[PDB]
């Protein structure tokens, strides 16, 4: 791919984070804390899952960013509508306003309904996410494997402003404490 030149500087929005997340001072890293992080509750916070949004909102153009997933066992990444549900249980699907992939139990899947099996030969340490708003495209790239394509959502019906979307995953196993990190340009 040749998408690197649409690179954007993404920062995390503390106000949207689940109350157990810890976001770094530079707003570029997030990890699961071992307890409630002593913040007040608000209507923006994801209640049920260890999720957080980027601060940036996109309604046009082409955007590209990269996320470090080194040594994590579980995570979700992609984009979502600014108006996605925050409270209670929900599935990650385009019908619910999410364009995502994930790692779970040693398999990678795209968040279609129902979910789609991904075929990745080289487990990624860094993921590139590309959004073309006008074209209705969200694509994922394996930075560890020379930028190879992972998955493309096409004919996307965004139906609103988009935000970068992150899930650090639970850490029931004691093997998923590592952060998600936004990689430098
Ligand atoms: C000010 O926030 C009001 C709230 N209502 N539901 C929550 N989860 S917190």
């Amino acid at each position: 791919h040749h998408h690197h030149h649409h690179m954007v500087h993404i920062t995390l929005d503390r106000n949207t984070a689940n109350s157990w997340l810890i976001i770094s001072k530079d707003r570029r890293q997030v990890r699961m804390g071992d307890t409630h992080q002593n913040v007040s509750d608000n209507k923006e916070r994801f209640s049920n899952y260890p999720m957080v949004l980027g601060a940036q909102r996109f309604s046009s153009g082409k955007m590209y960013w990269e996320v470090d997933v080194t040594q994590k066992e579980a995570w979700d990444l992609g984009v979502c509508r600014d108006s996605v549900q925050r409270k209670g249980q929900f599935s990650l699907s385009p019908e619910n306003g999410f364009w995502t992939i994930w790692l779970w139990q040693d398999s990678y899947e795209a968040g279609t309904s129902p979910q789609t099996t991904l075929h990745i030969q080289v487990p990624p340490c860094q993921i590139g996410i590309f959004v073309d708003y006008e074209a209705g495209v969200v694509s994922f790239y394996n930075i560890t494997d020379h930028g190879s394509l992972i998955y493309t959502f096409s004919e996307c019906v965004f139906a609103g402003p988009l935000r970068p979307f992150f899930n650090v995953g639970f850490n029931y196993s004691g093997g998923n404490a590592a952060p998600l990190k936004l990689c430098p340009l």
